[PDB]
């Protein structure tokens, strides 16, 4: 039944709605501009001071430290969503652990590209808005940090999905069975094919003239693991030109 298909995308968007304060909704609304939610543009060092007064140590790492934290603010949010998914927290204390390490920085930079536009990216829940030419702009090795998010962004947002579609694809993303050291696969593999089931009928009636936007969307978990993977380079780069700097633990565990 097909009703048991919709009846498990409601509960999944409503849970996602419930776990993270700034949706795509709200971050396009403010991007696409109103007079309540203008945010203020950050492009250089004097509006970045200015910024850091309206809004509420060199630059570079001072902003690099920012992106931790909010890291790590994501990862609590995306784990208390793991947990709504109907038969994650039934698994095997070990695998949902799996999981969550593996799938959680995909799940970052999927729902990073949300915040983006060619221009730009929204900070402090949409309070605020640091172009991409400024980021760039930084201290090797920091300013080709964002660069890869920025590309991916334009290309996944160019789907046009919505929160709705977003919330049974982070799932899907989550319940992968082919993650390192998964014990049992089985029911894992079995939670997923239900959510793919999921996600096809969602796309299907959400983007009835959109051809192949399944396939299409399947194919962008591609992109996502480059993504990952250039920066735990880079991430490892930091750590030896850099070793005054620090690194939230919860950080470092995943990475291992
Ligand atoms: C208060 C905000 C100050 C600085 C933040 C500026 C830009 C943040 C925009 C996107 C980053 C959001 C999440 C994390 C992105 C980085 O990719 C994580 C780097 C840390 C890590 O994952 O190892």
């Amino acid at each position: 039944e097909s009703a048991d298909l919709r009846a498990l995308a409601k509960h999944l968007y409503d849970s996602y709605i419930k776990s993270f304060p700034l949706t795509k909704a709200k971050a396009r609304a403010i991007l696409t501009g109103t007079t309540d939610k203008s945010p203020f543009v950050i492009y250089d060092m004097n509006s970045l001071m200015m910024g850091e007064d309206k809004i509420k140590k060199e630059v570079a790492i001072r902003i690099f430290q920012g992106c931790q934290f909010r890291s790590v603010e994501a990862v609590q949010e995306i784990t208390e969503y793991a947990k709504s998914i109907p038969g994650f927290v039934n698994l095997d204390l070990n695998d949902q652990v799996t999981l969550l390490k593996y799938g959680v920085h995909e799940i970052i930079y999927t729902m990073l590209a949300s915040l983006m536009n060619k221009d730009g990216v929204l900070i402090s829940e949409g309070q605020g808005f640091m172009t991409r030419e400024f980021l760039k702009s930084l201290r090797k090795p920091f300013g080709d940090f964002m660069e890869p998010k920025f590309e991916f962004a334009v290309k996944f947002n160019a789907l046009e999905l919505d929160d709705s579609d977003l919330a049974i694809f982070i799932a899907v993303i989550i319940l992968s069975g082919d993650r390192p050291g998964l014990l049992n696969v089985k029911p894992i593999e079995d939670i997923q094919d239900n959510l793919l089931q999921a996600l096809e009928l969602q796309l299907k009636l959400n983007h009835p003239e959109s051809s192949q936007l399944f396939a299409k969307l399947l194919q962008k978990m591609t992109d996502l693991r480059q993504i990952v993977t250039e920066h735990v380079q880079l991430l490892q780069v930091i750590k030896k030109t850099e070793t005054d700097m620090s690194l939230h633990p919860l950080l470092q565990e995943i990475y291992k």
